[PDB]
């Protein structure tokens, strides 16, 4: 049974040991590089592989096509995933005829996601275990083959429960491996009704809220105990960590937050009183509770703030360097109305944001990014996040004046980026979907797909390369100077506010606008290049909700990443014309508008126009934002997008 | 009895546990400052001292005169040192009436 193993940690080591005990012919193991700064309390899968002689590798991204090809040449039979920190997609899972089996450390479907141990300790559970399950596209949604359960005593700590989970995993694997080897696989369906998916946890959660019950706080301390970072508490402006505490009787005659005794140290809670047995302050050694209290200096009566008041987060400031435009005036809608957010804007007009000019926390300044460099420089130092949504996307400027796609697109954005590395700020740079050019890779991946452009003599590729080198400068700046950034690529964001430009000027960014123009002045539907090409659009609400939580960095999950905000689904070649009459069934006028005839131009021969147009609408990967971070699946539909864009466009025209 | 134990590594915890079972009144423990990371292959005596509740101290620089006077006022009768990496000179050697013992793990003097 030539098998492929993705292993790490003690679970990975024990899985390799059990697989070799059972007699699996492991072809190769994929592991992770050593953690830069951590505690080496767990075994090394790489060392185990080296001793056993099985070849081991640590790819940066195992989902690259090259590694899939290597695995395929390895001729997999079954894939085993023992505590792999990364995610493996169907590209690899389909190379195993027997399939892929993942070993999770929770009683599935309860406590899905990452770090089941710490999470079940936070909520104070008393019965967990290990579970082997199938691997599908939805992570942790496979039929349970075997599932052992072990009990948690109140004295159990992180390392003890880790050891118990490891032992339970060994016992489970001993009675399951022969079954898989001989083809006996049992399938117990996961109940989605009782499924809770807990995401990744960060030290920021380790704050000890004193208004919470003493028992809950005790579970919080024991969840992240040695050798985990530990509890997080603050006295004044000094951090101290609780390594061991126990709950005291709820009976008390003191107010919440008042320390009742320092020897031994005992703090009060909303109900109950936590007693700090062992603690450590800042960067030092763990002292006694009384010693810790003496070192900190708090005495009987002193109250400690549960969280340092950073002026109620001070309303994180967003500097949008184009607002009157399409993306800017919708993101401004999203973060002004909903949530607190303070936003500063700078464009050459206020036509689209006239409903925010008198808003309490919107600071608009008219200007240009070329004459008002002083204003921008001052407002990158004062603000917190920067979004340069200045666009030169018009092809007319590509072809007529390519010396303006450089002095304004490249040179000015480069100046703006260097304001964010000088003042240590965060820049969310809008990349384009044109960086891929004429790439032919089905899905335009963010980290696997190649970028193809035409020769130098074509002056229309200077925008793709100018905006492609700006992403390679932000990446370089974020590795040598630690610039905090995020690169989002909007493919086909369309919605009501896109552009008018007196019938799109000559046709720049035409898309659907010319079709709406046809639906008013009795014009036939022209079929350029025969209309065979399919197009996939994206509702502006979807992109804005996906871009809202790029600013709202959840646990700093994807910083220094690239996110393609598009709809791989929602394809429309002829269905584009389908919902024209039927979608327009809620019309209140029911008068004139002269329903245009369905013009048909099936003539394929277009050699006079010339080949090389290249389909503008190509598939997005939507994988680094769908589940990995931002947890963003494009829900909407294909219906309401058009059914609202057409209505708004018609309402904006006075006509009669 | 009243004893001062300089402890580190695993044998430091072992000796602390052995003396606590024996019934030695450990006055204070002096502990090395934790390096950011070299290798976490051993336990820390500070953890054990905190769990047992007996006081432990970690001076940044043991050569400061104030710490010398503090050690003098604590008045240790017997000092047990297990791999203490700080420097002890004759200045400290005359404030310990019974002396101290150091544990070396090779064929002396080689």
């Amino acid at each position: 049974m030539k098998t492929v193993v993705f292993a790490y940690h003690d679970m990975g080591c024990l899985g390799i040991e059990a697989l070799l005990a059972a007699g699996y012919e492991i072809s190769a193991i994929f592991t992770h590089t050593d953690n830069p700064g951590e505690k080496a309390f767990y075994g090394s899968v790489a060392r185990l592989a080296a001793e056993r002689g099985i070849p081991v590798y640590a790819p940066d991204n195992v989902n690259h096509p090259l590694w899939v090809e290597r695995i395929a040449q390895l001729s997999p039979d079954v894939i085993f995933s023992f505590y792999y920190r990364h995610l493996i997609y169907d590209e690899i899972l389909q190379l195993a005829p027997a399939g892929a089996f993942n070993l999770h450390g929770s009683l599935l479907p309860k406590y899905r996601g990452r770090a089941p141990l710490n999470w079940v300790l936070v909520n104070g559970e008393t019965e967990t275990g290990v579970t082997l399950h199938r691997m599908v596209k939805r992570a942790d949604a496979g039929a349970i083959v075997a599932q052992l359960r072990i009990a948690i005593a109140p004295d159990d700590i992180a390392i003890t429960l880790h050891h118990k989970l490891c032992h339970a995993a060994r016992q489970l694997l001993e009675q399951t491996l022969p079954a898989i080897k001989h083809g006996n696989i049992l399938e117990i369906a996961q109940r989605e009704n009782e499924a809770t998916c807990f995401g990744r946890r960060t030290p920021d959660d380790s704050f000890l809220e004193w208004h919470k019950p003493a028992s809950v706080l005790h579970n919080m301390v024991r969840a992240v105990a040695d050798p985990w970072p530990g509890a997080f508490s603050y006295v004044g402006n000094q951090k101290f960590t609780v390594w061991s505490s126990r709950v005291h009787p709820h009976a008390s005659k003191a107010q919440p937050g008042s320390v009742i005794s320092v020897a031994p140290l005992l703090i009060a809670c909303g109900d109950g009183a936590l007693e700090i047995v062992t603690g450590q302050a800042g960067d030092g050694i763990t002292m006694q509770g009384s010693q810790l209290a003496q070192t900190l200096g708090l005495v009987q009566g002193s109250r400690l703030n549960s969280q340092p008041a950073c002026t109620a987060r001070r309303r994180t400031r967003v500097l949008i360097l184009g607002v009157n435009g399409f993306i800017g005036n919708h993101l401004t809608e999203r973060l002004l109305r909903e949530d607190h957010y303070e936003v500063y804007g700078l464009d050459i007009g206020s036509d689209a944001i006239s409903r925010f000019l008198n808003h309490p926390h919107f600071h608009f300044v008219e200007g240009d990014i070329s004459i008002h460099s002083e204003w921008i420089e001052y407002h990158v130092k004062k603000c917190d996040v920067v979004l340069p949504l200045v666009a030169i996307a018009t092809p007319i400027e590509y072809t007529r004046n390519p010396l303006r796609v450089f002095e304004l697109d490249f040179e000015e954005n480069l100046r703006i980026i260097r304001y964010c590395v000088k003042y240590r700020k965060r820049i969310i740079f809008p990349s384009t979907s044109e960086v891929y050019g004429m790439c032919s890779d089905k899905y335009f991946d963010e980290d696997h797909s190649n970028l193809i452009v035409g020769p130098v003599n074509k002056p229309r590729w200077i925008y793709s390369v100018s905006k492609q080198l700006l992403d390679r400068v932000i990446w370089a700046y974020g590795e040598k100077e630690g610039l905090q950034f995020t690169l989002f690529r909007p493919f086909n964001w369309m919605g009501p506010r896109l552009d008018n430009l007196n019938a799109a000027r000559i046709g720049s960014s035409r898309a659907i606008t010319q079709l709406i123009l046809n639906l008013v002045e009795g014009s036939p539907i022209k079929l350029i290049d025969g209309g065979k090409q399919k197009r996939c659009f994206t509702d502006i609400r979807d992109g804005i909700e996906a871009l809202y939580r790029i600013i709202e960095n959840a646990g700093n999950r994807c910083d220094g990443e690239i996110i393609n905000i598009g709809n791989p689904e929602n394809e429309a070649s002829i269905e584009e014309l389908g919902e024209m009459l039927l979608a327009s069934f809620e019309k209140h006028p029911l008068r004139h508008h002269f329903p245009p005839f369905a013009g048909f131009r099936v003539v394929e021969s277009s050699s006079y126009y010339g080949k090389g147009y290249q389909d503008v609408e190509h598939r997005k990967p939507s994988i680094r934002n769908a589940h990995r971070c931002l947890d963003w699946e494009p829900k909407i539909d294909m219906q309401e997008t058009i059914d609202e864009t057409l209505d708004f466009f018609l309402r904006t025209v006075d006509l009669t």
